This record gives C-alpha cells, structure tokens and sequence, in this order.
C-alpha cells in the first residue's frame, strides 16, 4: 500500500496569506502601550519590551488595526466583556483570509477548483454554526456537495492533526482532492496589559495572523500535478497531566492563556520518543538524516528541542524563519514552514523538497501537551 | 477487512428531566415570568405541538437560582454555561461511552481512535481530552474532537468515522455525541418570541458508538454497516437556520421555511446515495431521522411517501428525548434494533437489509448515510 500509485497521501500544493496590516515587533512594546492607554504602566512596559526581545519575532501580521481598536474600547481593556466584538470581526474575516491563501494553493495545483471533493478547515479564532468552512465554499464558488469538516478551537498541535486527518480522506476516497485550510488570528486574544497579569504578556507578545492552504490527495495526475510532499505516516500522543500546564478557555472575555514556565523543557523531553515510535518502523534513528518542521510555540522551545536532540544548527532554520517573518500563527505555523523548506530547498538548489534530504518530520504541540509527528517524505524539486 | 461497522451502541442522559406537560409552569416560574400572562400561553401552545414527552437537562432549579443570568434573556452568561459545559459534557460522554463498550465486550484498551463532538461548550484542551482522562485511557489514543457543528453532525461523525476505520488496520473508533440545551436556555422576551421555540424544543444526552473494520469472529457482533455517506447543503441555507456563539450563549434563527425546504431537498439527497445500489423504493428501506421538529418529521413522510410506521423510532425518540442535537440520530439507531428485537424481527433494521439515516442542522446541511443491517 505504502508502495502503490493508488497509494499514499500527497501534499499537490501549498499556499499561504496573511492580513496586509502588520507591526514591527521592535516597535510593538511602544505601539501596544499607547493603543491600550497603558503608557503610564513604565514597569510594565519594560517588561514588555523585555518579552519581546526574547521572542526572536520581527514581524507579525493582524487583523486587528488601531482603528478597529478605538473603535472597540473593550477589546483595549484586560477582561471587560469582548467576545460579541471578537466573533463579529472573526466570523467574516476568518474565511477570507483561509480564501486567500486557497487561491494561492489552487493557483499552484493548477488543476479546476471544481475538482476538489472535501474540505477541512481548522480554526481556533471565532467559531460559528454554519461554521467558517461553509462560508469558504461560497467565497470561493464550490459546489454545496465538497464533503466539509469543521475543526474549531483545536490550537497550535492542529496543523499536524490536519494533515493526520487529510491522509485519511484522501486514502480512502479514490480520486479526492482534499482542500485543508488552517487560518488564524491573535484577535481572539488580544487584551490590553495588567500588571495582575502579567504571564498573559506572553501571549500579546507571541501571536500573529494568517493562513495556509494545502491540496492533498493520493494519486497523483502524471504530467499534470506535481506532489511536494508525502504524508507517510500521522500520529497523536500527550504528556499527561499537560493541561495543567497549557490551557486556553473561551470565555466572556475572549481567549485565555494558561502556559506554565514547564512547558518547553517538558515538550522537549517528550520528543525523543514521539520520534522514536514513528521513525524505528522505517528503520531510521539519526535525526539528523531528516529534514525538520517544528511548530515554533516559542523560541525557547526551538532552543530547547535542537539541545536535547542534538540536531545540527541550520536543521530548524525553516522554522526559525517562519517565527521571525510571522510570529506563532498557531494551527498553520508548521504550513507555513513547509511551504518555506522547499521554497529554501529551490533557493539552495537542492534536489528534493526537504533539503535533498529523503525523510522529514513534521512536529507540533498544543494544549494539553498534546504532541502531533508526521513523517514526511519529499519529492524532487 | 471492509467496510466500517457500527459494532456498538450506548447511551446516557442527565438524571434530571423535566415532562413537557408541566414544562411551561416550571420555565415560567422558574425565570420569573408568570406576569407574562399572553406569552406563557403561547409557550403552551408551542410546548403541546412539539410531541415530546420530556427531556432530560443538566440545568436544575437550584442551578438557575445560583445563577440568575441564566433566567435572563441575554445578559452575560457564556462563562457560567461554560463552567458547567466543559465539566459534565465529557462526564455525560463517558456514561454513554461505558454502555457502549459494555455492549462491545472487548478491554477498551484496544480502543485506537475517539471522536467527540459537542456543541454544548468549548475548551482548550477539548472535551475528547477529558474523556480520556475521565475512562482511564491512553494518551495514545488518536484522538479528533469536533465542536460547534450542531444539529447534522451525527451523520458527519458517521461519515468521519467510516474513513477512519477503513483506513487503518484494526482501529477502533470510539465515537461521543454529548449535547446538552444549557448552552442556549435562557428566560423569555415578548420581544424574541421565536426563542421559545428553542427553549421547547432542545433536551440533553450522550451517545456512543464503537466503529471497526474486520470484526473479530466470535467476539465482536455487528449492528449496522456504514454503506456510504455523503453531505450536502441547500444553497442560501444559512439565511434560514443558524446559531452564533454569544456573551449571552448561543443563539437560535430558524425561519418557518426550514420544515419545507428540508423535506423538498431529501428525496434528491436519497437519490444520490440509493440509486448506485439500484434502490429506488423508499419504504423498502429502514429509517433514521433527525427530529429537528416534529413538523419536519411529517413533512418528509408525506413528501416522500413513506408508510406512517417508518418513523415511529424517529417519533419514539423525540418522545423521550426531545432533540438532542447530533445524538439523536444515535439514540435513534440503537432504538430501531432494539424495537427490532422487541417486535421479534430478523435484522437490527426492522427485518430489512438497507436503511438511510438523514440528519440536517444548521446551513441547511444535510447529512445522507446509507446502512445496511445485521442479524439480530
Ligand atoms: O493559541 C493557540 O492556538 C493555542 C496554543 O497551543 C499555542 C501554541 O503555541
Ligand atoms: O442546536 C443545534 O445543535 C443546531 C441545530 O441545527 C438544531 C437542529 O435541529
């Protein structure tokens, strides 16, 4: 089966988008503070700006713009009541954005729109019943019968579980093109500083917005798709008890963040066996005969994965870009990050689209410290 | 090593419940409302044409006068219904759950997949992560949790679950409906006197199947079959029925065009499934319906034609139940075997071969999966 034509799930494309707006992460401390009304916070902002420098952001792309802001006090305020203001810019602006960047992987594929047969979208920015899939069918001019999943309020592992979900789908119905959207939006969360609160600066220092887009189907069409990647094998674990170190609930005042100083070193010794069930089957041991999509929760956690695996440094280069172009777009960070390996295999003029490497693995994590690996294999560039 | 099987059914509802007789007296007292005199007897009215007998809710007395935002029309409310969601949907989940692998008969740790799906709350780690804290599973357990889909989403779970075990050499697919009305009950307005719909028509409970490829000769024993399933939706379907996530908890738009155009898009919907299996007979079929309404049960009888026996499991559960949003369509399939069994019949689906289960919910979604039945 793995060997077959009627084979294997491929990545035929990726696209990518993000809003226009964005903000400098070297000036956000400034921009954050002044928008909020918090500028006679001067500790606070000090601390800030200290987060901010240990991110290794530079940029991040919003939604949510100063007009949108003083327009909508509330979402400037720590905790007053902000969800209706919240659902009523994502719920619209959600799709769209997964629309753009749909355009783009279709454009790619260059096959006929009408050809997709499912639909999975992953959103942890807003959640409406019919839900932001249903909206994207429109926007883009798909017939009502693309077979549609909604995943809502899944959170930073869900790229891989996309990607675990795609390949069944498309494994199991022959000839489905599977279209899989992750778009998401730091407005869910976004709030203004308080110095009772001072873990949540963490969160307004990391999140930024956008969207990715990926074609997946088995059986490829010989001279007219061309496969980038393929899903060779998905699967999920947690450490348990992790939810009592990465939490976010959605309540009254939009998204909460629960993220324990535990977390990165408590991913990073968890790793090692997660690659250990998925890669032994394949018979490969040496983690650095891979090329490498790590969901970049954090710098600190990219740090800490390349130390206790002993990965060579320019392995989580990718990744490293992704985080400082974008920030942590949840969900569609390690989409992006796969778009990057290749488009940076084409720079270097390598041979396949993971780094001439072969084998690659794709790992994300999320709340509950749930843990989502994905063997990937390439293709030729 | 074929096609996915419904190898278990279980169910679970809260044990508070309420009759529908004297419902109107409680939700009127209990909200304080009896001075709305005119809208007490409209909710009357609306309450006796629903066909439900009772329904079970999380929500008791005591938790309304702990909490009388909830009594109000829309003040801030969504993180007291949270509070409660996000601690009793996996709870009632893992009741349903326990029937379920009861029934399987195997150790449920060899169960490899859990779906959960809910529209009742939201959380990060989901529902689906609770559960498996709260049955004593893996973390291995790969797990897919679907929030916020509403009323269609048995047949969607169905749908998922197929692929699920089709594809993967032994799985077995743990799959949780949990809904409950607490995320959207709240007290009357003669300015929205559409919500009283709502407030007579939704009821809570959970319903768990186990889903497999390949039974295990001797020790596992099929119920259903998932022949296919497949989804559509009514183009402009969400100007007609939708629910948004609020501070004041979810909402509820339904026009009165919803009965109708359901029932005169189904039959295209059976079409589309049936006549690859050169079925074209409706009543040579067994019966699966969502009971959104019961003027939606109705209407696809008479569009369709169907003897009026049909649906009588449909009718049974919105009796007893009340709509449950996606799990009734489970509570419904585990009732046509068990009545089944109780009229002597010869297959799980009424002594017939091939049945269709049809759910729809919001967009004017609708949800068509073709079965095929087991011996008794
Ligand atoms: O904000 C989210 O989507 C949840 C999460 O786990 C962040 C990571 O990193
Ligand atoms: O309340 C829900 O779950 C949404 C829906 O579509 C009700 C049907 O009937």
């Amino acid at each position: 089966k793995s060997q077959r034509s009627e084979g294997p799930a491929l990545v035929l494309a990726i696209g990518t988008a993000t809003p226009s707006h964005w903000i400098d992460q070297s000036s956000y401390p400034d921009y954050y503070f002044r928008v909020t009304n918090s500028d006679h916070l001067v500790d606070l902002k000090e601390k800030f700006r200290r987060i901010c420098s240990r991110t290794m952001i530079k940029k991040r792309h919003m939604l949510l713009t100063e007009e949108i802001l003083k327009k909508n006090p509330n979402l400037c305020s720590f905790s007053e009541p902000s969800l209706d203001i919240r659902q009523d810019i994502l719920v619209s602006e959600i799709p769209k954005l997964g629309k753009e960047a749909a355009l783009k992987a279709i454009q790619e594929w260059a096959q006929p729109k009408s050809t997709i047969t499912h639909l999975v979208f992953c959103t942890r920015s807003g959640v409406d019943m019919p839900g932001a899939d249903y909206q994207l069918i429109k926007l883009l001019g798909l017939g009502p019968s693309v077979q549609r999943l909604m995943m809502y309020q899944q959170g930073c592992f869900a790229g891989g579980t996309m990607l675990r979900l795609a390949k069944d789908l498309a494994e199991n119905n022959k000839g489905a093109r599977i279209l899989v959207i992750c778009a998401e939006s730091s407005a869910i969360g976004f709030r203004g500083p308080s110095e009772s609160h001072v873990d949540n600066l963490v969160a307004q220092a990391l999140f930024g917005d956008g969207a990715a887009a990926i074609i997946v189907g088995s059986n490829p069409k010989p001279g007219l798709e061309k496969p980038v990647f393929e899903i060779v094998s998905a699967a999920q674990t947690f450490v348990p008890n992790g939810d009592c170190h990465l939490a976010l609930h959605l309540r009254e005042m939009g998204l909460t963040f629960h993220c324990t100083k535990d977390v990165p070193p408590t991913i990073a010794k968890n790793v090692e066996s997660c690659l250990t069930k998925a890669l032994e089957p394949l018979g490969i041991s040496d983690w650095n005969s891979l090329f490498w999509i790590l969901h970049p929760g954090g710098n600190a956690i990219v740090d800490q994965v390349e130390n206790k695996l002993g990965l060579e440094h320019e392995k989580l280069r990718a990744t490293r870009n992704i985080l400082r172009d974008f920030g942590n777009m949840s969900s569609a960070c390690v989409l992006f990050i796969l778009d990057e390996i290749r488009k940076k295999s084409a720079r270097d003029g390598l041979k396949t689209t993971g780094e001439g490497l072969d084998f690659g693995v794709l790992l994300s994590f999320g709340p509950g410290l749930t843990i989502e690996t994905v063997v990937l294999h390439s293709k030729p560039i």
